[PDB]
């Protein structure tokens, strides 16, 4: 309906009132619009909403038809779209480089993306999510607009969007798996007793795939939605409701009995992320009900699980 050209087939605010708003640096009053307006998958207001979300992060506006293209030339010798999926940069996971409904063409220039960027950002050594969110933002938007969000995203200086490396990689997962002992130590606690000797941290590893991988398309572009103003904290918040309702999901549905999900249960949460019981709004709204999850918070239990 009103999506990018290379996608395929499965009162609400406005852009000029959030523009308006985010120009005055009213940052706060645009993350409760965006928590509360769920606007339809098919709306054309992502075409002009998510580029302005993302570039409010870096200092400098990045106009089209900028350095994109030559950088462009500079690894390819050519603007011309190869048929041929050309290899893609040892930063991503060959694992995880999910499309969802993009095209063969729209994979295509994800692929170029994804190896522009490399280029640009030597620095990024290890960042299996990066590919999967360009992808999510080519369903929106073109090329160069894709690329220009990522590289605002990449090149955060305070909030993280994307980790680059292994180092950073570890550390946030230790990170997830400290706060949800906090947080849902019930739900790993059952977890350990219905499966002995189960290690946790084999679990909390793939925490961003029950999101990226897991949950249904029209969850994920409403985390987007909130995820590109607020940045990582998003992900852990979902990634904690996934762990609760799927604890709860476990107490009194037969699908998920003991038998149904001990012999592996990080694929036990894929499959139910896949069938997620609950709508995009109440996913959202469990998310941010959770507190005691501040910037200041956060980065102490990041630094006390860096400095060990």
């Amino acid at each position: 309906e009103g999506f990018a050209p290379h996608v395929e087939t499965s009162a609400l605010r406005s852009y000029t009132e959030i523009q308006q708003l985010l120009q005055q640096g009213k940052k706060r009053d645009v993350k409760n619009i965006l928590r509360e307006n769920s606007w339809p998958i098919n709306s054309p207001i992502r075409a002009q909403l998510w580029p302005m979300l993302c570039g409010q992060h870096q200092t400098k506006q990045q106009m089209l038809d900028g350095f994109y293209w030559e950088m462009v030339h500079q690894v390819f010798g050519t603007t011309e779209l190869s048929e041929k999926p050309i290899m893609l940069p040892a930063f991503v996971d060959a694992t995880h480089c999910l499309p969802y409904h993009l095209t063969s063409t729209g994979r295509a220039v994800a692929d170029r993306i994804v190896n522009v960027l490399g280029y640009d950002c030597p620095d990024i050594t290890y960042s299996p999510v990066l590919y999967p969110i360009t992808s999510i933002l080519l369903h929106f938007m073109s090329e160069e607009e894709a690329y220009i969000c990522l590289a605002g995203l990449v090149g955060s200086k305070e909030k993280v969007f994307i980790n680059q490396t292994k180092l950073q990689h570890e550390v946030t997962w230790k990170t997830v798996m400290q706060i949800a002992k906090k947080h849902t130590k019930s739900a790993t606690s059952y977890f350990q007793r219905i499966c002995p000797g189960l290690k946790l941290e084999r679990i909390f590893m793939d925490w961003c795939w029950w999101i990226l991988a897991g949950l249904p398309f029209q969850h994920l572009v409403r985390i987007m939605d909130c995820y590109f103003h607020e940045g990582i904290k998003v992900l852990y918040r979902v990634a904690l409701v996934i762990l609760n309702l799927f604890h709860k999901e476990c107490q009194s549905n037969n699908e998920w009995s003991p038998d149904n999900i001990k012999n592996d249960i990080g694929n036990a949460l894929i499959k139910f992320c896949k069938k997620i019981p609950v709508s995009p709004a109440k996913l959202l709204h469990a998310a941010f009900s959770i507190r005691g999850l501040s910037t200041q918070y956060i980065s102490r239990i990041f630094i006390k699980t860096e400095m060990l």
